[PDB]
């Protein structure tokens, strides 16, 4: 099975809770040395210490992905601690339903958060994945980059931009041996309203962050060695 | 024939040359009063004067769509000259192939020009279209919003963002009686041409009047129940 | 102003009611000579007579699109009265929610009715459009060729096949001067809190009239769409129903 | 780890050589009892006994998926041999460029081979996956179900129909605990025109059948337990033209 991450160094952003924490833990179990980062230093340090206790190699840092100070800090810290960069999980991001008439300061924020930060991070990491022989980029998107709904003028445009950025920079950094893929998570179990939302999920249950973690582990692994420019929706079969 | 634009006021950005100029002319022939705008005052004024000579109502303005001063100026000038806003054709834009290692500022410029400008323009124009009993917005995207290619890190992401912005803000301004659609133009007329036509099954390149008539359909009462759609005018292939 | 239908002969299949009748009538107003066909001859004859009453050129025929005898009859038919074929609207189709364990003959039926019929009709009509100088093929698909939902194992597959067949045979009959486009209609109008519930997902706050699909088709089969081919236009008011 | 298939029974169709052969050999390493089937008994028997020699559980039967004779035969043979059905890999397909003016006996072929077959197969397998507590159906499709090209009147329509049939019957058999996914492979390794097709493949190399085999293993494993109605393109990041 080429589903292990041995000799891998994986930078996981927004990885103190939820999908990022699960991705970091599962990647570490797979043999990858994990640079856990978050907007909060305390959560990232906690997750990294938990990983080290489990028997893995990890460090914990504070990173605001929108701050190039912090981005170069994370890149340099990964290089100092582990010597190379081979996996970049851009899970950091946010945004939500904003009105059509929103202040433009919110529209620009949605793209500086969900898109600009991760593109700059991929720019920063791609050269180090090149003398490393190749790497894997994984941007964690959302199901709003494909679906059309109200109040999604900022979030949805940003997530679809993430998707097509994946599909396109698959072509630029391919020669570097780098694979760009994305994961679109659905409803994650971090109640008649819950069952009403399950009525459109054919598998009859909500997803666990382990689902996203395993999809990511596949996409970042040598098993996905000839997979690039792909958005994989983990939704149980619906919206 | 509900393919006329009588009692219509159409703002057309980047309309001194090419697709925008042909859209302005075709919309004026359809009976619409056209606020031609451009980054260069002289071209917009020339196109507007030619339209007025041909027998239509038009004005010409300088507008950097990235400048909110210019945007409010165009909105107020349209409301002064013609009393209402019913059609907004965001043809203004640009960018192109930039390297993956491009300076970020390039990546922010691609979106401020190709996305943020037209979203702020739609924001400014939506209340007046609602007041005027509804209207139509048409974003002039590019085929890079769908295709995947090299050097398209910023252009492709911005264009797919325009596509999904169209699809989604069709839902917000729908209740206002506003339809949002987008045109993706192929290769435009203005042995690699033979590769172009190896791809284009119709064996010829497209004239700006093709995009003009597609826009005229999408901004006319004949498309009164069409919104959230991206029409690709490529002759049936990719160039 | 290329939205006029002069010197055109359109074959509109399933043109007795709804989208088909609206398409036949609006094409005839545009100046096209309309071969109205339907599964029944009385409905097609009623629509054709009504178009001739409006002041258009129209004939009415019985056609089961799955019967090649009927297909050849319709081609020869229009061909004998008008002399040419320049437009082909494949609106004739059917099917709906069938279970996953459906009898496989039902599954073959979905494709024979919604796909094999219109592909054979396009095959027959391409030489004459070619011969004419140019032509237009418009396949009336469904929003189920794109959307994913229960009980659509046969209908959704067939309509997605229609969509991609459009996109690809746009490459084949391109050199003939023929354009292949598709229309995906939304919810059509023909104290309804379920109707308002389905309107909650339609941003324009109303249901679409058959005239909307009629005008969209008219555009796509018009000289104004002269450089448009291989495209599926969804007329849904901006949502899903 | 959930990248296994212990306590699994797999019906792979089209596995004398290529993607199906790799899928049968790789699913068996995951511990799955594999029912290797194909058009010729010789190749399916050969592959099946090779999975046996390595240490897996397998058999090799004749199956022409357009023949309901063989269709029920493989269902009842997998139950005879292993007792349950939990995984169904529909790789058996084929076809290619045909003229626009083709007969109905080429178009109908393409659809009875690429689509009707795997649908009847999924129909047959679904009640046993329901009986066995859920399972995975995996249709092998094509990049022509997304991309447009000349002569693709029958191949492209059929594979796009496969894509959408996946996306839709994900809703039908979901309640049964079944996940339906699809793989779209690129150019498979089995030259300078090769470098010309590689100029559109960013990873600068062609794909091996093990790539599709491992994407399939992921898509039919417990690690993809909440993934359904998806089409995964294994293409190296681009399209390859032959």
């Amino acid at each position: 099975s080429p589903f292990h991450l041995n000799d891998a160094v994986a930078i996981v952003t927004g990885a103190a809770a939820g999908i990022g924490r699960a991705i970091a833990g599962t990647f570490a179990k797979a043999g990858a040395s994990v640079v856990v980062t978050d907007l909060k230093s305390e959560g990232a340090e906690a997750v990294a210490a938990a990983i080290r206790q489990a028997g893995g190699k990890a460090i914990g840092l504070e990173c605001n992905v929108t701050d190039e100070q912090h981005r170069e800090a994370v890149i340099k810290a990964a290089l100092d601690q582990f010597g190379k960069i081979t996996v970049l999980v851009n899970n950091a991001g946010g945004g939500g339903p904003k009105p059509f008439d929103m202040p433009m300061s919110d529209f620009e924020w949605a793209f500086k958060l969900n898109l600009f930060s991760l593109f700059r991070l991929s720019q920063l990491a791609a050269p180090h994945m090149q003398k490393a022989g190749g790497g894997a980029i994984l941007n964690i998107s959302s199901m709003a980059g494909e679906n059309t709904n109200v109040r999604m003028a900022s979030y949805g445009s940003s997530k679809a931009a993430v998707n097509h950025l994946t599909r396109n920079i698959a072509f630029d950094v391919g020669p570097m041996g780098i694979r760009v893929n994305a994961i679109a998570p659905g409803a994650m179990k971090t109640p008649e309203i819950e069952r009403a939302m399950l009525k459109h999920t054919p598998l009859g249950r909500l997803g666990e962050a382990q689902d996203i973690a395993n999809a990511a582990l596949f996409l970042c692994s040598p098993a996905a060695a000839w997979i690039s420019g792909q958005v994989l929706t983990v939704s149980g079969g619906g919206v």
